[PDB]
């Protein structure tokens, strides 16, 4: 049975590297947005955002919230999910980057912009999916 999104990880103690953090769902038929919010308080970390139609293109837009300030956007144009099918996101906390892989794919990464890892203690997950499965293990 799906869990209920917005779904709400907590992060005991935060983030670390060698920390992996797996996200299993399904994308909903004509799906506009997927987010992953790596969140330290009000403030998102590390926000992962594909995007199906942002002017008829795919992107995924990654940023940072500060003091309800969204940052300098980092943008992808590897697109790997489709609406429809199942996925497997992979975030690994490396020392100065978040690595994302799909699907058994490297993605992308993103440095750490917020410094204090281990208060980033809650992982948000929303959007247009069935979400089956969300988790975290020390590798
Ligand atoms: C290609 O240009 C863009 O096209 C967009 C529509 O597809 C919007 O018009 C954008 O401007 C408005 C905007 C800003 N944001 C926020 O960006 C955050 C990450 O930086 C988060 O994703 C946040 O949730 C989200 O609302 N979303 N929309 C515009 O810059
Ligand atoms: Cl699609
Ligand atoms: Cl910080």
């Amino acid at each position: 049975g799906p869990l209920i999104v917005p779904y709400n990880l907590p992060l005991p103690g935060g983030v670390v590297p060698r920390m992996l953090i797996t996200i299993l769902g399904t994308v909903k038929p004509n799906a506009n947005r997927i987010a992953l919010d790596f969140q330290r308080g009000n403030d998102v970390a590390f926000h992962f955002n594909p995007r199906f139609n942002e002017n008829n293109r795919r992107v995924i837009v990654c940023n940072t919230k500060l003091d309800n300030n969204w940052g300098r956007e980092e943008r992808q144009s590897v697109f790997p999910f489709e609406s429809g099918k199942p996925f497997k996101i992979q975030v690994l906390v490396e020392p100065d980057h978040f690595k994302v892989a799909v699907n058994d794919a490297h993605l992308l990464q993103y440095n750490h912009r917020v410094k204090k890892l281990n208060e980033i203690s809650k992982l948000g997950i929303s959007g247009d999916i069935d979400l089956t499965s969300a988790s975290y293990t020390m590798i």
